[PDB]
């Protein structure tokens, strides 16, 4: 639906309007029901296109608080303006126009009439939601269907995280420092990725979700020096059990996308095991048996995935 709405709005014609969208394809009876069910997706597109009069016209016809409706879509609008600041400002003419419109929209909304009075409070209050939205927009350019239209590579995501830490009031160098102020935050992103992975059944959609999960875990392990705000024990158990589960169920026939997903899962499991053992000697004392028990059946498969299993087994046992 997100791709359909943006493509419809990209036409930029008088007859091609949001009210003219063919909602009859959906089971929603009328235009009001479609607005009630998809305001989470429709509002961010109008905001980034400066259709603030349109969304206001949406608010007073749906009989809902416009302040609440715009606040609820804060993570989705943020992943549209914020990422363009930290990636090579004014590098090229074609890419600079997104930077210009993002800055213009951001500066305008900081006014008194809009959320500018308490945008900082909302930004600080619920940071996990904007983080997972930024993570989900990962897309590294092989031979897979394109993701949702808003997508940025891993390095752009890292630059955005650095910019968030840079624009923070206390001026930290790492986003994970302030994300560590609420230890329950890491709980929110991990499940949010888990719900997105479980709700879909497409092999390519699942494969990209394994990529965004891999980046978050790798980024999470990159700040293991200071600890994850007292939550290292819980996050360590959650990620390995999630990886153990994803390994447990798998189709009998392994395709190219499935093999890449399986290899990515094994590589991430190997990385977290090495990182945890190196920094915490007694980390694996309560989870070694379940890891080894799952790895043993994995050796009776294709050679390439077998090689990774033996390497992890040797590191856990021999090394």
């Amino acid at each position: 639906l997100d791709y359909l709405v943006l493509e419809w709005l990209n036409l930029q014609d008088t007859e091609y309007n949001l009210s003219s969208f063919p909602f009859i394809l959906l089971n929603y009876t009328n235009i009001e029901d479609f607005y009630r069910s998809c305001y989470k997706v429709l509002i961010p597109h109008l905001v980034i296109r400066s259709h603030f009069d349109e969304v206001k016209s949406i608010a007073n016809q749906i009989q809902e608080d416009w302040k609440s409706l715009l606040t609820d879509c804060f993570p989705k609008i943020l992943v549209n303006i914020l990422p363009y600041f930290a990636y090579e400002g004014t590098r090229d003419s074609g890419m600079a126009q997104q930077r210009e419109t993002a800055t213009k929209v951001y500066d305008m909304l900081k006014s008194e009439n809009l959320l500018g009075k308490q945008i900082d409070h909302l930004f600080i209050s619920n940071l996990p939601e904007i983080v997972v939205e930024l993570l989900m927009t990962l897309h590294e350019p092989d031979l897979d269907p394109a993701p949702n239209p808003p997508h940025f590579p891993s390095h752009v995501i890292k630059a955005t995280f650095a910019y968030i830490s840079n624009c923070h009031k206390t001026k930290l160098k790492s986003i994970l420092e302030i994300l560590s102020k609420s230890p329950d935050s890491y709980q929110k992103i991990l499940l949010a990725i888990c719900e997105q992975a479980a709700e879909t059944n497409n092999v390519y959609k699942k494969h990209r979700i394994l990529k965004i999960y891999h980046l978050f875990v790798s980024l999470l392990l990159k700040d293991i020096k200071s600890g994850l705000g007292g939550a290292w024990a819980f996050v360590l158990r959650d990620v390995i059990y999630t990886l153990i589960h994803y390994i447990n169920q798998r189709p009998s026939c392994i395709m190219d996308v499935s093999l890449r997903s399986f290899s990515l899962c094994c590589d991430l499991l190997s990385q977290v095991c090495q990182t945890a053992v190196t920094y915490c000697k007694d980390a694996l004392e309560n989870h070694l048996h379940v890891i080894v028990g799952t790895l043993i059946p994995l050796v009776y498969e294709q050679v390439e995935v077998q090689k990774q299993v033996l390497d992890l087994l040797k590191y856990l046992v021999i090394d």
